[PDB]
């Protein structure tokens, strides 16, 4: 019923994630920016705003979730747009029909939004990240930026699985240096993934308070993105196959008492519960904030899992468990 | 410590399904599952019983049967009537399918179920006469009647073949009033099924003096009674039939998104004072209320995909509940407009 | 057409209501029912019923009825017993109870409940025998049987030879009640969980002459004596549900639990035993949030004092409803779990 | 990092409230709370913070405050304005509230908020200038501006009583409108802007969907920036504006005096008719049938904004509806201090 243009942030907080929609005042149009596997709040949302989503856009290949771009474009029909800037054999593969892939400078319309495409590498080779001018609303000036992993709240992206990364990443942030200054930052992750639990910034404060926003020694800039970085859990090369390569849609699934009890399994509950008692051989991982953290470490995609725990936190942990790419939990067990 | 008995109902299927569980053993089974295992598990649990069995009265009509998801999915024994002819039989059957005959008996733990054949609604329907021996009962507790005895009335034979039955429910009626009047009775469906009760449990004594079934002597007289003024069976139940008897894909949820074309037999959920006030054309109304099973399944196609009208909540309801008659195919849905 | 029946059981208490509706008329009525009204007209409105009655079993020991909610909130005419002395009769009753005794009959619509006196568990306590006339049924279907008759057992003496006056009254409430058909249904007030009840809801009372053990003692001191020993102490709570149900009590609101502004020297961590164990605030009473909540939480709750609860701000909210269900409404507020 | 900010926005209301919270000493703060402080409470125990604090941008006219029930039920420490005149300021409020004043500094652990006076919207509106200490920052990183800026807009002077009316009074709120516009122009333009009201309703039709913005995007986009010249600015401020719903008048009342606490309260079947009725079914379930006498107010994203025409603060109203739309009902009823639903009839 309003005509200013929608704009909506989505935090899971198990991911640290941040996606968004965005939607068009005159046209109805709307578009996911980062989505997770799982469309149903986007679709809500949309539904209460009287907004279709029609488009869905990307800011690089995820090493931390499961992308849901695929499942837009398969599911909602609606077109989609990756970044085009990489090599032959990093790049997007299997990608469906209504696929476009963008390049800098390129401008995308989600109704009359307009999002100017611009290639920030240094997290990963083809990052780019979405420059967006509420033009419906006779706006000459950009507002804010889609940054992914390129500028979180407070800091930056990492180079993932350096120095060639590192000096892509000190190179974006000097071109970006150039936007203006009270544009908002709309960062990819947040607090728990170091990052700001205020879910967005503006490119003025970060030059304020971001570190590599004032640090122009190369070396130095380099040495410190680099340095002591903690080696990243095991489920990241899966998930960035996953995101490259595409994986099933993602549909939700029955967790039922399991079948057989030889299976990697964790315990879902609090550690003093488990300290209070528990079964053999089971690895405790609490649900709570630190879930996805924590079970990257021990979880194999090629192998089937038994979590312990009641029938509804199973399903919780089941359902952000997908959010990962993992569609394979064989069942669950109370704990004794 | 006592023997665990739990009746589940669901109101759009009119349909009545039952979890017994032994008290020394922690075994329990599942009577009539409907394909949703959920709510059966999520009670087991809470008594602390581990659903190992399962055991149907018949090939039903009128709803999807949970007893092969209950085999494959919980690798639990699962009964089924073995009283059938060559071609009508349960089909396909998986791995841990037991064929049961009459006069066999069935143990949940320390619990005994005797399986009596009971004919007329269908050739193979069966009832399970439950015995609490982990207690040191000497005398049996109740029926699970399934469609055979119902709270005031009883089955309708199928389509002649309609005869047959008639015939097999007269008899059928007259062994069963051998057993103790003091048992209860445990049907397969109630009210909104023919004029079936509230209550949902019974005694036999009872039924003998207020159902019309166990008061007509007269065969010719009971079969008139039985197959005249038998309403026009739903267009679901031959489908409803043929996968109880040879089995359907196993139970999933699924997502229902906004529908990309509106080129698909599409039914508005919303109320009808509603549908009336305004609505898109090429729709068919059917209100998400008691009512819904029974008036899609008039006009429900099972080899086409369909859309829904409403919000994406209401939505995702109509769904599960159309998955609880075998229909896994919507493709989507629409704001009401 | 032509009868609605429905059991409603809360876990926590053991405890069973019932909701009766007629058909014909639209009519129904609530037996024994808790202080939140709720799941009752939320299946009337399901149903195109409407509450018009309530009734009660007895003046019970175990939890807080609702009987003068569904007085003042629903404006519905109430029955109670009035098989009682002059001391522990029903008191402050509001101006639609009707007072029942032996061999009066209530209709609920066209279905008809004849109220029989049968003390024992309670001076007061009477039983509703069903006949379900809106049908043209001529004999009964069952009867509601609240603390007499359970499945497998019967009610103690309710501790208010003082048990073995109730005893005695017991025996000649069973002997009286076999007169009835044995394929009526019975209809019990407890269940699973309040000393040998059974879990399944309901049973016939041909069933329980074969294995309810008070069927089949008829010799008066035998039966005497197996009722009232080894009869375990009751927890504290119950002198004080006594009190609320023969006086009366506020109105049950829903309330707000936030954040404790200070300590209390009754604060209740409503974790796992395990979880208590593994790590907890000293000054705090352990009571999880089980089955057997209330049956532990009864020993210790002062009813005049405010008390604070540990747990997560959902667990809390439960807990603080279930407490309301035992007629206590004043927690303070809660602390996480440290 | 060193700090925890999250905002609160209630679709029915068209309201923006924060919880910030100090992740070196556990405190937290509600600015702009509603009566129903659940949600605050639920984040803060996620998040390991203890509400301490609490701060109100205003007298509010278009929901119930909760900043008493912090207060009392919470036993936190509240600032509300203290620049009012003797007349039109806050009455009833709990012991030790803080009236606070134009410069003042409030401290949630290490996060730093300063008190700026920013009358237009109403004379005694404040503003929070929040400095994130904790973390070493030196510079501001937003403003808290209730309804004094919007995304897109600015607030507009509410409205007096026909009893007490003072003849230049949308024009002297103007002009303190221009000069805290003016004032506020001199902060850096790259400090974010969070507001207390957004998109969703009529009385703002202008206001962002967006939770927030930045000073140097609304001195490019918002007008009220732009406009220099003050007789121009009184104008289009205070010309052809749409009268507010009723309610705006008893909410103004409610948020000066107070009212009883906040509590959730049952709503059961009634027999009673004889009541203001509102049916909250969708309008073309209404026009399918409905009941003559009764006013048809969907429970949709408008249900406050058209309940306002009709609601009567001095009567027991009943709803139409199932008894869960009915709940939900009641509850966003009580967001606008009305507590006196006496039961529901089931639609027919
Ligand atoms: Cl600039
Ligand atoms: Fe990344
Ligand atoms: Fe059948
Ligand atoms: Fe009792
Ligand atoms: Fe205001
Ligand atoms: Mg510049
Ligand atoms: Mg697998
Ligand atoms: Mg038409
Ligand atoms: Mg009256
Ligand atoms: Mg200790």
């Amino acid at each position: 019923q309003s005509n200013a243009m929608f704009f909506k942030q989505f935090y899971d907080k198990h991911l640290s994630q941040a996606s968004y929609l965005i939607g068009c005042q005159k046209t109805g149009e709307a578009m996911i920016i980062d989505p997770i596997r799982d469309l149903s709040s986007y679709i809500r949302v949309a539904d209460e705003e009287g907004l279709t989503i029609t488009h869905a856009a990307e800011t690089h290949i995820h090493a931390d979730f499961a992308s849901g771009i695929r499942d837009v474009a398969i599911k909602l029909n609606a077109n989609i747009y990756v970044s085009g800037e990489s090599d032959d054999t990093l790049g997007y593969k299997n990608m469906p029909n209504h696929t476009h892939f963008v390049q800098h400078n390129d401008d995308i319309y989600v109704g009359n939004i307009k999002l100017k495409v611009l290639h920030t590498p240094g997290h990963t080779p083809e990052s780019i990240s979405f420059l967006l001018t509420d033009e419906g609303a006779g706006a000459q000036v950009p507002m804010g930026l889609f940054s992914g992993d390129f500028i979180f709240v407070g800091d930056i992206g990492r180079p993932d699985l350096s120095e060639i990364g590192a000096k892509q990443m000190f190179k974006s942030i000097e071109s970006i240096k150039d936007l203006p200054d009270y544009i908002q930052i709309w960062p990819g992750h947040g607090a728990g993934s170091s990052l700001g639990a205020i879910p967005t910034s503006t490119l003025g404060y970060e030059k304020q308070t971001n570190w590599a926003f004032s640090e122009n020694n190369e070396a130095t800039f380099i040495d410190k993105l680099i340095s002591d970085q903690p080696a990243p859990p095991h489920h990241f090369a899966q998930m960035k196959k996953i995101n490259q390569f595409g994986m099933n849609l993602y549909q939700p699934y029955t967790v039922y008492p399991a079948t057989n009890t030889n299976r990697l399994t964790f315990d879902l509950r609090s550690k003093e519960a488990y300290h209070g008692g528990h079964i053999e051989g089971t690895i405790n991982i609490p649900y709570d904030k630190n879930f996805i953290n924590q079970i990257g470490w021990y979880l194999n995609y090629d192998q089937e899992i038994n979590l312990i725990g009641d029938y509804h936190l199973v399903s919780k942990a089941t359902h952000t468990l997908q959010l990962i790419g993992y569609d394979d939990i064989a069942g669950y067990q109370l704990p004794q």
